[PDB]
This record gives structure tokens, sequence and C-alpha cells, in this order.
């Protein structure tokens, strides 16, 4: 494969002896004990040499050149394995490839050791990862900041058709690639009480975590750049035998990733989280910056990016420490924060938006309290400038709410402290002004922007999927890797019988390799020959898995029905988490294991129709089995999915998509084409519609014969014969207590469905389709999106120019 680099003689008898001397000096292992796992971190410690001088080389010339510094604040980095991702960025692949050859090895092999680095839930900590990426790969002089879990997203284990949790211990062989920096660890406050004096305000009697960083490499797409991702661990500082076993109390704060997708807990420890990060990152920020070429200049060297309101504390901690600490005036030091940090909202779902108790905050940091009371004051007043009597706005617009339990809004406190807000889809942006922000809108129009989302094409088409990037660039060559909008040449190739059969050629080779894993991996087999229907992400009540279970079981009855008739053969994949403590989320996962326990066994259906659960979705795995995905489901209830980020990665590898118009699956069409798209169901404008008259599940039970069949059988159990009710609160939720409104859509989605059998019927048609999607997948590189940040949001210009 032409686009994994050269595999230069020099280069390879360098790799094999560096690959010998790791195994030796840093392993301490001999060849004749050596396992699997030693000789991947042999590799990994070899791979990991090449990106030192280039780090170095990279952090100095920022030192030297003084450009201004993006800060990207996130709780979640998710970023799976990194030594693939680290050769195709160095043009190391090949090499490495033929090096691991003459040494016998399997490379493949070696890269199945590595833990996936799960630091993230699901779309948004992917993002991170993704934007992490392009900003290495857009010579951006961009540092990500987070903490670093010793636990990040738990293992998921399948026992008895249910979801059971496992702690995931990533580093129990280490990291290779991080590098600890004890010297750089930095004191963060916590509690304590306040008190003004004639210097002002003083916190004091607080008790100290240390924050201790590890730095990460970032490499960018073979243009010699390497940003870092600098990650917080907690320490505790400097009778005797329990005061030192309490040592755990402070370092507790990094210890576990909160498992919530999509949802707001609000626990003390979280809170302690958001704020270790939010102090010791800006610690860090503060001294850059006075180590650089004074105020008035913090927002042309500093930009500050706050991915959602996780790491908002990030607004009244910049007033603390320019007010308290440097004894700037107010005024001042409000313009410079403003000036300087930008929000990302990335839901309107009201259970996931932070809404933090005043008496927690009041508690656990006071002084942070006293300036948000501030900062709404003077918030609330510029409001009733604008809009003179009008009182209720003042109420709704207000950081602070006045419950039994009064709260904090903290995307209020986002807006009002930040330059630039933006939503991650145009619906989704659009819905912000419209709704939830609109009274925000009206007051700063300018602040509102849209960035939609996007994927890396290294990882999710170059790594992942090496039999199309190689095809690919057969045809364009390979500027399209850090060029995605290259791929619209593509187009040229529609009728082009040798890209057609080689589109549909890589297809069947990635789901071949896919089962040969699940075969290998889990002892699971599946039907090479059928349609896989794939969806893959978080488990929750507005994604509607449960509207693929209605489709699945209406499949499994139509075949019982008419035994006789040919349906095109499905292999229908489910996987995903479900958070810990998400009841109908957890009903929801054994739904689909039971759905299979009788579909999969029943002889009349053989190998025409199979329902799987894929187990431990993660970014390892989303990276086998995308590329071997035939249907991309995304069917949320419309206007409830933000953006959406794995439609995107099925676009980018060739699977068609069947979804409503939500997310970026709007813009997604667009460019494609609604003709060369699976679209279906209410439009959000249907959903207020329903809304506003009122839902009504009954209805559609009583409309629809094939429905009602389900609904019984599910709640005479039929899916759980030896404990009948099983399922009572899945059908007493659809049948009453639905948000989501997944009778609605049931229709539709079987027709669409139905639309989509046929076509897939017509290998020659489907393919072609196919080519016309990934053809005009480019907008959705996350190479675009940053692009979009710097020049719109930041404030600087990206670059494709390689390092020296
Ligand atoms: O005072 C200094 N003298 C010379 N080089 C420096 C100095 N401070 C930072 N650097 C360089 O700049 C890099 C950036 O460090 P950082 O951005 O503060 O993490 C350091 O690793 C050094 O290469
Ligand atoms: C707190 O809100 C979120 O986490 N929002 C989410 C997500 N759950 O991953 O963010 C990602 C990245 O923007 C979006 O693609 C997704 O639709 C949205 O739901
Ligand atoms: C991309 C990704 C997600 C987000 O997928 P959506 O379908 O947008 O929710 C979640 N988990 C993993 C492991 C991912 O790679």
């Amino acid at each position: 494969i032409s686009v994994r680099g050269l595999a230069g003689v020099e280069n390879v008898t360098e790799l094999k002896k560096n690959f010998n001397r790791h195994l030796h000096f840093t392993l301490v292992k001999d060849r004749n004990v050596a396992t699997p796992r030693d000789y991947y971190f042999a590799l990994a410690h070899t791979v990991r040499d090449h990106l030192v001088g280039r780090w170095i080389r990279t952090q100095q010339h920022y030192y030297e050149k003084d450009p201004k510094r993006i800060y990207y604040l996130s709780l979640e980095f998710y970023m799976g394995r990194t030594l693939q991702n680290t050769m195709v960025n160095l043009a190391l692949e090949n090499a490495c490839d033929e090096a691991t050859y003459q040494l016998g090895l399997d490379m493949e092999e070696l890269e199945e050791i590595e833990e996936d680095a799960g630091l993230g839930n699901g779309g948004l900590g992917r993002l991170a990862a993704c934007f992490l990426d392009s900003m290495a790969t857009l010579g951006l002089a961009a540092y990500g900041y987070g903490i670093r879990y010793e636990f990040g997203i738990f293992n998921q284990k399948i026992c008895g058709g249910w979801q059971m949790e496992e702690a995931d211990d990533w580093l129990r062989y280490g990291n290779p690639w991080e590098k600890a920096r004890p010297e750089f660890t930095l004191p963060v406050h916590f509690y304590g009480r306040v008190e003004h004096t004639s210097q002002g305000a003083k916190w004091v009697d607080t008790q100290v975590v240390l924050a201790m960083p590890y730095d990460t490499p970032v490499p960018g797409y073979r243009n010699n750049v390497v940003n870092t991702m600098r990650l917080w661990s907690a320490k505790a500082p400097n009778g005797y035998i329990q005061a030192v076993l309490d040592r755990n109390l402070a370092e507790n704060i990094s210890r576990v990733l909160y498992p919530n997708d999509n949802f707001f807990e609000g626990k003390e420890l979280r809170l302690k989280q958001e704020y270790f990060v939010v102090a010791a990152t800006l610690q860090d920020i503060i001294r850059r910056f006075k180590s650089s070429k004074n105020f008035d200049a913090f927002p042309d060297k500093v930009a500050i990016q706050l991915n959602d309101t996780h790491p908002s504390l990030a607004i009244p901690e910049l007033m603390r420490v320019l007010v308290d600490l440097e004894r700037l005036d107010w005024d001042k030091a409000w313009e410079v924060t403003v000036k300087t940090c930008a929000y990302t909202n990335h839901t309107v779902i009201p259970e996931a938006l932070e809404r933090w108790p005043v008496h927690l905050l009041e508690t656990l940091l006071p002084r942070h309290l006293q300036i948000i009371y501030e900062i709404n004051q003077r918030f609330l007043n510029r409001v009733a400038a604008a809009f003179p009597g009008d009182v209720d706005r003042l109420r709704r617009m207000s950081l602070v709410e006045e419950g039994a339990v009064k709260r904090i809004n903290m995307a209020h406190l986002c807006i009002a402290g930040s330059h630039a807000v933006n939503g991650v889809a145009r619906i989704h942006s659009e819905i912000l002004k419209k709704t939830i922000f609109k009274d925000f809108y009206e007051l700063e129009p300018h602040k509102f922007q849209n960035k939609t989302n996007g994927i890396t094409p290294r990882r999710w088409l170059v790594l992942c999927n090496p039999g199309l990037a190689e095809i690919i660039a057969e045809r364009i060559g390979e500027e399209y890797i850090s060029d995605l909008d290259q791929l619209r040449k593509l187009l040229s190739y529609v009728d082009d019988e040798a890209f057609i059969r080689d589109v549909a050629k890589v297809k069947q080779e990635n789901k071949l390799k896919f089962a040969a894993y699940l075969e290998r991996e889990y002892k699971v087999h599946i039907n090479p020959n059928s349609l896989f229907d794939v969806q893959v992400k978080r488990i929750h009540e507005y994604k509607r898995q449960l509207l693929n279970c209605l489709h699945v079981i209406t499949l499994y009855n139509r075949i019982k029905k008419e035994p006789n008739k040919f349906v095109v053969p499905r292999t229908v994949m489910i996987g995903g988490k479900a958070a810990p403590g998400y009841h109908m989320a957890k009903m929801i996962i054994k739904l689909i294991t039971a759905i299979g326990d009788v579909v999969n066994h029943d002889p009349v259906v053989g190998d025409r129709l199979r329902v799987i659960f894929l187990e431990n979705y993660r970014v390892s795995l989303a990276e086998k089995v995308i590329p071997a995905a035939d249907l991309s489901e995304q069917i949320s209830t419309a206007g409830t999915e933000a953006s959406g980020t794995g439609n995107m990665k099925f676009m980018l590898n060739g699977a068609l998509t069947i979804g409503t118009m939500d997310g970026a699956n709007v813009e997604m069409a667009e460019e494609a084409g609604e003709e060369n798209f699976f679209i279906f169901g209410m439009r959000v404008e249907d959903v207020d519609r329903l809304d506003q008259r009122g839902y009504n599940a009954q209805e559609y039970y009583d409309r629809i014969p094939e429905l009602r069949q389900i609904i019984e059988q599910l709640s005479s159990g039929f899916f759980s014969p030896k404990q009948p009710d099983l399922f009572k609160d899945i059908v007493n939720m659809l049948m009453h207590h639905d948000r989501f409104k997944v009778f609605a859509d049931y229709e539709e989605y079987v027709k669409c469905q139905e639309r989509v059998s046929a076509l897939y019927k017509n290998p020659r048609e489907w393919t072609r389709m196919v080519i016309r999607n990934i053809a005009t997948s480019g907008k959705f590189s996350s190479d675009r999106t940053i692009a979009q940040y710097a020049r719109e949001i930041w404030g600087v210009e990206p670059s494709r120019q390689r390092l020296p």
C-alpha cells in the first residue's frame, strides 16, 4: 500500500536495531522469553523515539516565534491507541512493517496489544481527540489540557445478556507515549473562606491538592509538528498511618472518568475534577504569557476554548487570578476574559446541562461563587439597559436559577463570559439561537456561530481502512489525506467499472476481516454475505436503539409470516455502553440480546437474519466495525442529536446512511444529495407539532397491526419466557412516557428500510451510491472544522507548511 510510505533500507536497518536495543535495555528481556506484549512495547518505544526531536523542536519553535496560543480545555480526550497513528503521521508504517516482518513478527498482531486510551464517553471525547490531531496537522500552537484518569470508561462485559462494568485499568502495563513531568507540578486549592481587606479579596485557609502534569505528543500529518496534550494527575500535598492512607482522598480527584454520556450528575467529586483541570491549566497559561514577549495583550496571545461547560470555571478562575492576584481593575479583567474565552455547546437535552447548586459552590469554591454573583449582576445590568422593563428576561437570562435548590447555570455563565458561542452542526446552532439561547442571541447576536463537527481522515480512513485509502490514492493521489474536499474528484468514477469493482472488493474484504475478528476474539459467527446493518453509539433513549429493535422484530415476524419469501440477508449489529445508573439503557441492552436469543436460534430464519450485540464498543472497535459496515443507523429523534460524528466515519468508510434529519445528518444528506441517502421520519417541525397537540403512543398502537404484534410479544414474555414481565418497563415507557416518540417514526422507518434492502439487491447500484457518498464526505474532515475555529474564533491562520 503506497499511502503507507517507504521502507528504506537504512531506515528498516535502524528500526530493527532500535527494536532490539529497547527489548534489551528498556524492557530488560531476552528473545527466548519475550512475549508478543514485550515485542509490542519494543516497537512502541522504537516508534516513540521518532517523535522526540520534533516534539522538542516544535515547542521550542513556539517559544521562539511566540504565536497566539490555543488552549483547548476538556474533561475528556478519547484518544484510543497511539502506535499506528504515530507511524502513519510520521510516514513510518511500511518501514516498521518491513522491519518487524524481517524480525519474524506481524506488526498488526502487535498493534492489537495496545490498550485504547479511553478517557472519553463518546462523541464529545472523540471530537476532542480528532481536534488535537487536526490542530497539529494545521500547524497551530495548540495545547490540549485535561485530566489523566487512572480509569477511563469502564470495560463492558455482557453476562447473561446484561451489561456488567469492569474497571478499565489501561495503565497496568504502562503508557510508553506520555512523559511524566513532576517538576512542573502545581497547587490547586479547595474550600477555604474569603477575607476582604485593604488589598481587596483573599482566598485563605484552603486545602491543597497538587496537579502533576503528564505530557503526550500529538503529531500532525507529515508536517513535522508535534504538539502536546497535558493531562493533570492529582497528588496529596507534602494517627500517622491513617494520615498517610488518607492521601487517597485528594488523589481520588483523577481516579476515574464519570461514565455519563449526555447526562449531568451533580456530584461534588465531578466539580472537583472540573476546577482541578481549570486551576492548574490556567496557571500554565499565565506563566507562558508572562515569559513571552502586559495583560492588555493577553487575548492576542491566548485563546481558551471550552469543550462544553465542563471547564466553565475557567471564566471566574481567570477573573480571580486577574483581579485578586494580578490586581487588575474588574472592568479591564472582564474585557480580557471575554476576549480570551469561547464556548462550544454540544447538547440541548435539558438533563445534560450543568446546573450546580450554589451551596456546593459556596462550600468548595467560595471565591468563585462571589465572582460569579458579581459577573451576573453586571451582566443583568446590561440586559436591563438593553431591554428596559423586561423583567422576565432578567429572570430567564440570570446565571442564577431560583428553586428550592438555588443553582448556577453554567451555560449562561459561559455565554456571558465568552466572545463566541458555537453549536456543533448547522441545525443545532440554529436551534440554539431560536430556543435555548434565544434571549442571549437577541442581546448579542454576533457572539453566536456554528462549527459543524468533523472527524480526522487519518485515524478514520488511512488507519482504519487502508484498502479504501489505497484505491482512492491510486486514482487521485495522496493530497486528499490532509485536504479531504479532494475526494469530490471521485465523482468522476461513478461509472468507472474498475473503481466500482474495487470499492465493492474493499468493503467485502473489511467484512471478512471483521467476521474473522468476531470469531477469534468473541467466538461469534456472522454471515459474511449479508448486509451489515450497524448501529454503534452510546445506549440512549434519544438515539432510539429501541426503534432499531422494533424494526428487527418486524423483520423476524415477517419472515415467520411468509417463510418462503426471499429477503435480503442481514446481520444487524448494535453496540454501545450504557451509563451504569441509567436503568432504561440497561434494559435496552438486555432486550437487544434477548431478541437475538430468539431470532438467532429459529431454524426457519437460518442465516437470513442475525441480531448481535457488539460488546465493549470503543474507539478501537469503531476502527474495525465501521469500515465493514454496509448500512449506518443514525436514527435519533429529530432535534435531539446535536451533531453526531459516528455518522460522518460511516460515510467516509463506504456505508450508506439511514437516518432522520437530525444533527449533521442534514448536512451529510445535503452534501451527497438526498437521492443518495435514506432519510426518513419526522423533521423537527413535525416533532414540535406533535408536542403541541400531545403525543399519544396508543394511537399508533391502535392503528398499526404489526406494531401491536411486537408490543404484545414483549408484554407477554415472548422474548423472556422464564421471566414473562422482564420488559414491562420498556413497554410502559413506550406506551406512556416516550419523550422520543419511537412509535411515531416506526412506519416510515420500516418502509425506508425496505427501500434499503431493494437497493442492496442491486450490488452495482448500491456501490455507485456508495461512491457518491464517499466522494462528498470531504466537508466532514476535522481539518475543515478546526480551520473554521482558527479563522472565525481564535483569530489565527492555519498552515500546512512543514517544519524542518
Ligand atoms: O527561559 C527559557 N530559556 C530558554 N528556553 C526556554 C526557556 N523557557 C522555555 N524555553 C524553551 O521553550 C520550551 C517551551 O516550554 P513551555 O511552553 O513552558 O512548556 C521549553 O521546553 C524550552 O525549549
Ligand atoms: C454534553 O453534550 C454532549 O456530550 N454532546 C454530544 C455527545 N453526547 O457526545 O457531543 C458530540 C460532539 O459535539 C455530538 O456529536 C453529539 O451529537 C452530542 O450528543
Ligand atoms: C465516534 C464515536 C462515538 C460518537 O458516535 P455517534 O454515533 O455520533 O454518537 C461514540 N463512541 C465511539 C467509540 C466513537 O468512535
